[PDB]
DNA sequence: TAGGGAGTAATCCCCTTGGCGGTTAAAACGCGGGGGACAGCGCGTACGTGCGTTTAAGCGGTGCTAGAGCTTGCTACGACCAATTGAGCGGCCTCGGCACCGGGATTCTCCA
């Protein structure tokens, strides 16, 4: 049940990561740099909201900083 | 020895292209007929050809002097730059010019 965060140092990974994600069964949302602000706080709301995700696919950079995480 | 340039990738703002939907106005399609394109014809006059005349353009020659083209000397003036500020650009504001509409009046066409 541990709810979980991945960082990533390359964009590219993280869109390899979410192809293994989805060939897998493993519901995830993803944060990066590219992503606009009204959708970051939006996916930062929606994972600190519902339980039913399980990996947070989040940049080094634009996700390492200010938001809370604690769920 | 160190500073700043080379490499690179993430971050995030700007902005141009493309699609969706409607809807609506302009392009496409039809067809009658008219009148303008155009061929065919007559004349006449106006322009090309030819011949004799003249006129003056072009070539060879002489003489002159203006002025283009070059050298010299110097100082005036525009390039240059450091210090100063105010003219002119970028951003913001608002109101009045002008357009667009509607309906009543005058003009212009075309057929009788
Ligand atoms: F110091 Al923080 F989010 F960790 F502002």
């Amino acid at each position: 049940g541990h709810r979980v965060l991945l960082y990533f140092q390359m964009t590219r990974m993280i869109d390899l990561m979410e192809e293994y994600l989805t060939y897998r069964n493993y519901k995830y949302c993803r944060l990066d740099g590219s992503t606009k602000l009204e959708d970051r706080r939006d996916t930062v709301a929606d994972f600190q909201t519902r339980p039913e995700i399980f990996i947070f696919l989040l940049s080094t950079r634009a996700g390492g900083l200010g938001i809370n995480l604690t769920t």
